[PDB]
């Protein structure tokens, strides 16, 4: 794999490590995406190593809710990965646009999340860095999670433990927060404000948050990670069930 291979189109999104464009291999004529990650970028923050854990964990996972990754390669100061495209783009441009998502999308999303991580720990994989701008959604509608960067084998979306696998538990309940209440439930104007918020699970509901909502954010969002509720125990909450498209 080359540069040579592809005809390139409009950057789909600018990251801070990298950028991405819609992109079409010349002699499949496949539509898919290429991320463009500058070396300089990673020896100066240090996650080379990273890169390559990524790159082999995206060898093993396939799953309809997980982006996947064809295959990567090397310029000269240059790192490249190919990878599937997501026509409908981001559920963080989406929430933006519509604001806050109804109870439906809500559990729908959540939903397919929670099967996404439970093929992911199956396989040893905790994800760590679950938010709305690494959520995608593929021709269907459907939820893709990418970005397997700060994978293993803001601060908003932070358990109090960072500041296992439990961890994917935290950033799921704040998510299904911030997708009915369009905020993620720590926001605070300082740094030190949002901290104190987290380590002390200070969180309230909005009035229009149902019971069935604030009943599974409330066992997601707890300070003892073990207790946190479990992805087959999110997949048959009551609320998810009654919601679920
Ligand atoms: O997301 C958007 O805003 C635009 N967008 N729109 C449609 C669309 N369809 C597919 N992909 C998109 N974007 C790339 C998504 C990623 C998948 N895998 C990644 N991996 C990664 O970033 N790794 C990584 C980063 C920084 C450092 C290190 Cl060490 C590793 S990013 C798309």
């Amino acid at each position: 794999w080359t540069l040579e291979d592809f005809d390139i189109g409009r950057p789909l999104g600018k990251g801070k490590f990298g950028n991405v464009y819609l992109a079409r291999e010349r002699q499949s004529k496949f539509i898919l995406a290429l991320k463009v990650l500058f070396k300089t970028q990673l020896e100066k923050a240090g996650v080379e190593h990273q890169l390559r854990r990524e790159v082999e964990i995206q060898s093993h996972l396939r799953h309809p809710n997980i982006l996947r990754l064809y295959g990567y390669f090397h310029d000269a100061t240059r790192v490249y990965l190919i990878l599937e495209y997501a026509p409908l783009g981001t559920v963080y441009r989406e929430l933006q646009k519509l604001s806050r998502f109804d109870e439906q999308r809500t559990a729908t999303y959540i939903t397919e999340l929670a099967n996404a991580l439970s093929y992911c720990h199956s396989k040893r994989v905790i994800h760590r860095d679950i938010k709305p701008e690494n959520l995608l959604l593929g021709s269907n509608g459907e939820l893709k999670i990418a970005d397997f960067g700060w994978s293993v084998h803001t601060l908003d979306y932070l358990p109090p433990e960072m500041i296992d696998e439990k961890v994917d538990l935290w950033s799921l309940g704040v998510l299904c927060y911030e997708f009915l209440v369009g905020m993620p439930p720590f926001e605070a104007h300082t740094y030190q404000e949002t901290y104190r918020r987290i380590s002390r699970v200070e969180f309230t509901f909005p009035d229009f948050v149902t019971e069935g909502a604030r009943d599974l954010i409330s066992r997601l969002l707890k300070h003892n990670a073990s207790q946190r509720l479990t992805l087959a125990e999110v997949l048959e909450h009551p609320w998810i069930k009654a919601n679920s498209s």
